[PDB]
């Protein structure tokens, strides 16, 4: 029909999938701190080692979707995989395998849903392709505004008109119908749009591997859940990643990608950054921000923590059009970053009563997602001048992310603001300094850069 | 006799001038401070007020010998002058009006002569003019070390066997034979390499105009002897010379002067950090450093306080073949300046008894020169794509560096170096911040500069 319309309905699908994720993920947090018991570096651990998991997924989802079921079918699988991933951290029990059974679900359902609409994307442009790309980007920035500056309050709202549970189970609930909403929108437009794209969706489905993908998927949902339960496992099963990549860039002419290899060395330290606000940044407005919002003098309105997330694709919408208006911007990235964390470090010297900042976390987000807007250039094409061992490497930095914020982690018998305080901005600012050592390598590994070309 | 010995002479009668006056400098605050009664933030002002006038004294000297006396023998007077400068620092009296006039006389006698052995310099040779001004840089570094390692210890070992005054004045006479050292050795080489260079040189000289511009010498001592004493003076004058440029430059295509306006506003940031080292850096070291340097984990040496800032054309030296193996080097160079401060900021955190550090000075001084070596493209021609305007704002950062200097001012009667730590590490620390805002600036306004290409 067209190739604006097949944009459109896989754009909003995209939108209403990432609706659910970011919606559950901020909530995933607070709740394994506050409903499950979970002291805060069990909970940046699980949390991150279920990242790199994720992260790490579309690899096989995606040789899934091209080569073995269709790139749509494979994607549709993937949508109905994690509407039973939400579904189930929507059930009303506290016990741990449960809830990381789901979070293994939506590993699996990840990885069969999101490679595949981004190469319908790509399929559908044939070029304009990245501007296509950037309008889909847009797409996921809004659903996740909305589906983060609701999901919380969902939450909250429940926990306020019944007791504690539903309350969480509530919004995983809300991410749920996000997801079938999306389906819903998928199918009308099925083949309304969707129409030609794929390779192995032109003949019907060979239900054998139908079945062996599904029963294999079943089995990476186990695995996953072991990972997650078991943090000395999944510490282990992280390390043999590393171990892998160092393999597979120690055997891997040389000015070009041992300037590759600064290149990832650079992506990791990136993704650290971008892991603490996932975690200790979080913990950090839940247990020091006065969640009063005034815009001084005026009152309105008053956070609930989890909702600081939605300023991240917030200031990127905000910060799209003016951007609008050369690795050098790798260095760039890392400075804003720096003072970002430097904007929280003195959170403490500034509007502190023990629990206070608040705008702290508005310009700490604008700053560190301006970083991450001037970086949406680390695509692997830019380290050719191999999909996996910087897939694996950025999933093992998602990883390591969340042990730095455990190196900012609170006893859950210290409660005093007071003294919760100091910790983060200890943190906050060693990372500051940290994205400034990052500046400086590189603004100084620019010269390998045109010594190749 | 060849350009290269004559390169030779101008540049050794530069490298023992550059000695007298480096010896100077390091002692200047530390006297200031510690044989007069000078409280710090007199000291700071005072010293910076005589820098800035020293930095922009050039001006009329390099015209004076271009165009009134000889460019050989206004380098040669500048010279007298400033035998006679030093000679003055070093007679016994705690007589502050007897001092400034000493320093209104290094002033004088430094604007003639440093633009001129310069000047000459760049006759010598006629694109090596590079080549030599870099050895000439060299040369310089050099003797600066020289001065810094021994004038200190001499104040020290004569004030130990004779009782306060000397110690000081010998180390500043110790500064006049450096002069006169220079002198004797331009001399012999006077006729011998020099020979041809200058313009107004070539015919008797104008004894009108000899009597005239040494009249307005004297002038210029007693107006610089005023601006020094009375702060309140100095502090006028700048500003006067601050409306001064901003008019200059706001009534003076529009994208690559208003990114010439960006790239000079950040030369003023950056010489306030330079500014940093002979002030609050200075007096950071003699208060809050362990003078006992060891290299893990014997005993050798035990610093003089002053003798720290020999470590600055130490490290020039030491990297500066580093270097030897795209105004993009301003943004690193405002990145490494900022871990600079750094390391001094986390001089508390790490390896403290009250007075503890040592290395801090080290690698923190490392750090500063490397900062500074990268930025050795801020001449004027650089921001072209005009004499006045740059070098007025760049003594007026002079000045201000040393109001900033000021934010780490401790009062006399507080020598508790467990209480003074905090206050030289939190200006350290935030100069280290700004200094990333600067590599933000930087990186920023390069799109510009591609604009004006
Ligand atoms: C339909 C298109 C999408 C439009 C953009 C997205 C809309 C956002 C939907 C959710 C936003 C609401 O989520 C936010 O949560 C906090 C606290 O939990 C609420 O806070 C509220 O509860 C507390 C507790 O009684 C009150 O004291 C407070 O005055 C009140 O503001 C806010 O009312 C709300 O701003
Ligand atoms: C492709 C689609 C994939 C969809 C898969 C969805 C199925 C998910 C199944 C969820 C059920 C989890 O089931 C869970 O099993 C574990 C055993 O490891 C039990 O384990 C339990 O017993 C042991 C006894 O020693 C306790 O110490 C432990 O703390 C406790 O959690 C849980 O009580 C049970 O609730
Ligand atoms: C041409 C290149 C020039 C670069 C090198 C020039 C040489 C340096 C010139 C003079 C060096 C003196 O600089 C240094 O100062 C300190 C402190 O006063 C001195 O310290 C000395 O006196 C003190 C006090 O009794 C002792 O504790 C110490 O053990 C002893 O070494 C050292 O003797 C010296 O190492
Ligand atoms: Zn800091």
């Amino acid at each position: 029909v067209s190739k604006t319309h097949s944009f459109m309905t896989v754009s909003l699908i995209e939108l209403w999938e990432r609706f659910g994720y970011y919606g559950m993920q901020a909530l995933i947090v607070y709740f394994m701190v506050q409903r499950l018991g979970f002291d805060d570096s069990r909970a940046n651990l699980v949390w991150s080692a279920c990242a790199a998991l994720i992260y790490v997924s579309p690899a096989i989802g995606g040789w899934v979707g091209d080569k073995i079921l269709g790139t749509k079918r494979t994607m549709l699988l993937g949508a109905g995989i994690l509407s039973v991933g939400y579904a189930l951290m929507t059930v009303p029990t506290e016990n741990t395998w449960f809830m990381f059974s789901a979070l293994g679900v939506i590993v699996v359902g990840n990885g069969l849903f999101k490679p595949n609409a981004g190469n319908l994307v790509r399929k559908i442009y044939e070029s304009k392709i990245d501007s296509a790309f950037t309008i889909y980007y847009m797409a996921v920035n809004v659903g996740s505004t909305f589906s983060m500056l609701l999901t919380p309050w969902i939450k909250d709202y429940v926990n306020a008109q019944y007791g504690n549970e539903f309350g969480w189970h509530a919004a995983f609930a809300v991410c749920c119908v996000g997801i079938l909403v999306g389906l819903g929108n998928y199918a009308l437009m099925h083949k309304s749009l969707a129409n030609y794209g794929s390779e192995p969706d032109t003949r019907p489905v060979n239900k054998k591997s139908l079945a062996i993908v599904l029963a294999l998927a079943a089995l990476s949902v186990v695995a996953s859940a072991i990972i997650l339960e078991y943090e000395d496992v999944a510490r282990v099963f992280v390390y043999a990643a590393g171990v892998a990549v160092l393999g597979i860039f120690f055997h891997l002419e040389r000015a070009g990608l041992i300037a590759a290899l600064i290149l990832t060395v650079q992506t990791v330290f990136f993704f650290i950054f971008y892991q603490q606000m996932s975690t200790s940044l979080a913990l950090f407005a839940l247990r020091n921000v006065d969640w009063d919002f005034q815009v001084f003098g005026t009152h309105l309105w008053t956070w609930s923590p989890a909702q600081f997330q939605a300023l991240n694709p917030i200031w990127i919408m905000v910060l799209s059009p003016v951007l609008a208006w050369i690795a050098a911007k790798f260095a760039l990235g890392f400075a804003v970053v720096a003072i970002g964390f430097f904007i929280y470090g003195f959170a403490g010297q500034f509007a502190v009563n023990g629990k206070t900042s608040s705008w702290v976390m508005i310009w700490g987000y604008a700053s560190y997602s301006l970083g991450e807007l001037l970086v949406s250039g680390l695509g692997l094409a830019m380290i050719a001048r191999m999909m996996g061992a910087y897939f694996v490497a950025s999933g093992i930095s998602q990883y390591l992310g969340g042990v730095v914020a455990n190196f900012a982690s609170v006893p859950q018998d210290l409660v005093d603001p007071l003294q919760t305080l100091p910790v983060y901005t200890n943190l906050f600012n060693k990372l500051g300094v940290a994205a400034v050592v990052c500046t400086i390598i590189a603004l100084a590994v620019l010269p390998l850069m045109r010594r190749l070309t």
